[PDB]
């Protein structure tokens, strides 16, 4: 399944999570997170579904909370040492780690990693650069941080961390400026799914191929996305909601990486941008 938490829906922060079947097209809504929760990082560890950071509306969060699908329950978990919303997680070494974000009052370098076996997050080396809204993932051991905003300009650069020598290196940039960008990893390639330049939401997409340090654009969304939670499941990325620039989108789309193409399917219950995305 695929799990979207939190969001923004345009006039309330959300607190919701729904799961989609791709074998009937469906979602449905599911027990809601402990707090509303939007720019909030989601990622998948020993089975669990672990919602980090956010904002509720009125304070950015430095809350963690963990989502046992076999009871529907989330349980708050240790803390993030820093208050982080449009904060980008990823699972590496059986490790969350927690990249960048905003803080309420500063945009965010630094970086932390969560260790479930004794509850505890740690900080270890921080970005080159402030990042928030950056999308991350695992490719060949090493976390990527695609984009971003450092602040006062918004980021076509992507950094890679080695966790064998807690360490960022600066690789290829992107096309164009992204930050609110999803991000997915599927047959060795990482995709930068939309997100917004500065000066426009963005439906274009492009595919990093690590062993060539190469960026290329392929087929773009049907809408323009930012803020958009992005997933793999048998084979496709799913796009889940965003914000096209003038509303926020229930709406859900798939990529088939062997025929180059985007489609629409079943949508959200409700609009979602800012909102997290798990496979579980």
């Amino acid at each position: 399944l695929i799990y979207a938490v939190g969001g923004y829906d345009g006039n309330t922060h959300l607190n919701s999570v729904e799961a989609y079947d791709p074998e009937r097209n469906e979602w449905s809504l599911v027990a809601p997170l402990s707090t509303r929760r939007s720019g909030v990082g989601v990622a998948v560890l020993n089975g669990l579904i672990y919602a980090v950071g956010g904002y509720d509306g009125n304070t950015h969060l430095n809350s963690v909370e963990a989502y046992d699908p076999h009871h529907n329950e989330w349980s708050l978990v240790a803390p993030l040492s820093t208050r982080r919303s449009g904060v980008g997680v990823a699972v590496l070494n059986g490790l969350i780690y927690a990249v960048g974000g905003y803080d309420g009052n500063t945009h965010l370098n630094s970086v932390e990693a969560y260790d479930p076996e004794r509850n505890e997050w740690s900080l270890v080396a921080p970005l080159s650069t402030r990042r928030s809204g950056v999308g991350v993932a695992v490719l060949n051991g090493l976390i990527y941080a695609v984009g971003g905003y450092d602040g006062n300009t918004h980021l076509n650069s992507v950094e890679a961390y080695d966790p064998h020598h807690n360490e960022w290196s600066l690789v290829a940039p992107l096309s164009t400026r992204r930050s609110g960008v999803g991000v997915a990893v599927l047959n060795g390639l990482i995709y930068a799914v939309g997100g917004y330049d500065g000066n426009t939401h963005l439906n274009s997409v492009e595919a990093y191929d690590p062993e060539r340090n190469e960026w290329s654009l392929v087929a773009p969304l049907s809408t323009r996305r930012s803020g958009v939670g992005v997933a793999v499941l048998n084979g496709l990325i799913y796009a889940v909601g965003g914000y096209d620039g003038n509303t926020h989108l229930n709406s859900v789309e798939a990529y088939d990486p062997h025929h180059n193409e985007w489609s629409l399917v079943a949508p959200l219950s409700t609009r979602r941008s800012g909102v997290g995305v798990a496979v579980l």
